[PDB]
């Protein structure tokens, strides 16, 4: 029905129905600090200050392989994901976020079974950076 839970899923959880461009958006700096399925509806934290991330490209869902999330206590506060690397179909990878800025990491590995479309992202935020997301066939 679905991949686990990355991360953790303590705060709010929001739910992004993935469109047919079939496509994840992720806002990234240090830590993750939005996911969604479209440039609009972005779950997390805001673009205020100094915080917010940066957009990066989106990724293919239907290239998608695996992930490698990397969980920790963010050296700013909290539990929180703070890397994402996806591996592709091809063999290629994007590490959105970073392994860097955190203590007492966990990481934890999940490969989309094959012909499986990812029709829904659950989010969960806190409204700051992400917590945990969760991919539903
Ligand atoms: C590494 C990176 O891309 N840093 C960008 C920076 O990210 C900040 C912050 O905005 C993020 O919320 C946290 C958690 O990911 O990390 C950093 O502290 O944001 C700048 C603009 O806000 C970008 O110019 C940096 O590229």
């Amino acid at each position: 029905m679905g991949s686990p839970i990355f991360g953790y899923s303590n705060t709010q959880q929001s739910q992004r129905v993935v469109t047919a461009d079939n496509l994840m958006y992720l806002r990234s700096g240090f830590a993750i600090d939005a996911i969604g399925t479209t440039v609009n509806n972005l779950v997390g934290g805001p673009v205020q200050g100094t915080n917010g991330g940066v957009l990066r490209a989106p990724i293919a869902l239907d290239q998608l392989q695996s992930v490698e999330v990397t969980s920790g206590l963010y050296n700013w506060g909290g539990y929180h994901i703070v890397a994402i690397k996806f591996t592709m179909k091809d063999g290629s990878s994007v590490l959105l976020g970073s392994t860097h800025y955190a203590s007492n990491k966990k990481v934890e590995t999940y490969t989309v079974p094959q012909g499986k479309r990812i029709k829904q992202i659950n989010v969960w935020t806190g409204g700051w950076l992400v917590e945990g997301f969760q991919f539903v066939y």
